[PDB]
């Protein structure tokens, strides 16, 4: 099946979860990611990004507008063609991030 | 082509950081996927610093980059790496371009 | 960067080429692999004529190439295109460089 | 699981069959792959490739040294690290072929 795609970018916007019938979280963010050209950065490729499970609230309590992020995805579509996030990372090419998730809350 | 890979890893040490006469710095830690990949990764300029400044052992990690030899085995010439938000959450940014 | 990707499907029609006034050839055929995506691709210089010339209808194509816009839809620039040897067998060759 | 790779690159020379306990065939041969340079092709990186089932028979009755071809497999180890192919085919970008498999032989 596979036909995965690695994108890496900034994010348009801040992500915007969605919880649908099932009461299941949707972290929906479009990844834009500018090429490189040469003549003497240009134009940019729009990525419309799912992703589920509980790998949204991280997605959602940690990334934000403008973030530079690699996506490990799948290529699905239904006239329109949007990346299934497997992976999500902030890009330490120009940023740093603390991290882990075991224990806290209550 | 470049031909290029994408390893979703965890680090097996600490980004060990180093600084090359050109002033430019580099930093080496090898990922390890799961039969067992463990793939050796390099990272140069600022990046170098902010892997070391943020990541450790056993982290997981998204690593994008392209593949290397000469010595021989392959290596890893990472582009892109940052922490996985798979199982864990994270804040992060810098910015200045040039 | 210059973001990839890599299809694995069938050819829903036959490598459509035509020339541009720059001389340059081109050959369009939407890759459709299976929950269907289907892809289209763009391949120009020789490339093209050699897509063409041997690839017909539902046949099984190995294609690696670039994601593109503008018009929006995202289509692929494919660089290297072949038959899928897994359910097939075919033999080949050209050569001169420049 | 994943940590697959495309590779785009030249047979160092023809394949190499094998039919080992269980009488099974193993295709083997090493993709040769050139980048790309600029100062004023350079260099290669060299993958050993393995690929099974009658994927193999095919890619012995196909291709030949100095073949261009297109690997799409996986990255396994046990000093050493070999791309398990899991698709393979010649690249037109410099050659034509003939298809297609399901009459004829007896």
């Amino acid at each position: 099946g596979d036909t995965t795609i690695t994108i890496v970018g900034n994010l348009t916007a801040d992500p915007e979860l969605r919880f649908t019938p099932s009461g299941a979280a949707v972290a929906n963010f479009t990844v834009a990611s500018t090429p490189r050209i040469y003549d003497r950065d240009g134009e940019a490729l729009f990525l419309r990004c799912n992703i589920w499970r509980e790998a949204a609230e991280n997605v959602a309590e940690s990334l934000t507008r403008g973030a530079r992020v690699i996506v490990s995805g799948r290529l699905k579509q239904r006239t329109v063609i949007e990346v299934e996030v497997d992976e999500i990372g902030p890009s330490l090419r120009y940023a740093t991030a603390k991290v882990n998730k075991a224990s806290r809350s209550g």
